[PDB]
């Protein structure tokens, strides 16, 4: 109910993510590319997949479109990790699929607020 992949590239970044997560109670799991996080698409299956838009090795708006084919992942709720500003306004307006949105450098408030948010709603 709690298992949090998040999936970032960037280490300190991806770490700062992970300590905010279980700080607050979470479990986070990382993934450091494209492949990694469909490795983790399985028992215990993520309850929220933080996708960073620029995550390597494949497209964002596949990874999320690729979820709803199957019963254990359609319904787990995405939020696309964006930088601020630009990429943010353009990836928004991308057929993505992704749920809600959290732009970077992250600010922990938010990052628990929207994850609380999607939780309750998706």
């Amino acid at each position: 109910a709690r298992r949090i992949l998040v999936v970032e590239d960037e280490a300190p970044i991806r770490e700062m993510v992970c300590f905010v997560l279980e700080q607050n109670g979470f479990q986070p799991v990382e993934a450091e590319d494209y492949d990694s996080a469909v490795n983790q698409l399985n028992e215990p299956w993520p309850d929220l997949i933080l996708l960073d838009w620029m995550l390597p090795g494949g497209s964002g708006i596949q990874f999320i479109k690729h979820l709803k084919r199957e019963s254990m992942t359609r319904d787990i709720p995405v939020v696309m990790l964006t930088a601020r500003g630009e990429e943010e306004d353009r990836v928004r307006g991308l057929e993505t699929g992704a749920d809600d949105y959290i732009t970077k450098p992250f600010s922990p408030k938010e990052l628990v607020a929207r994850i609380k948010a999607v939780m309750r709603r998706i």
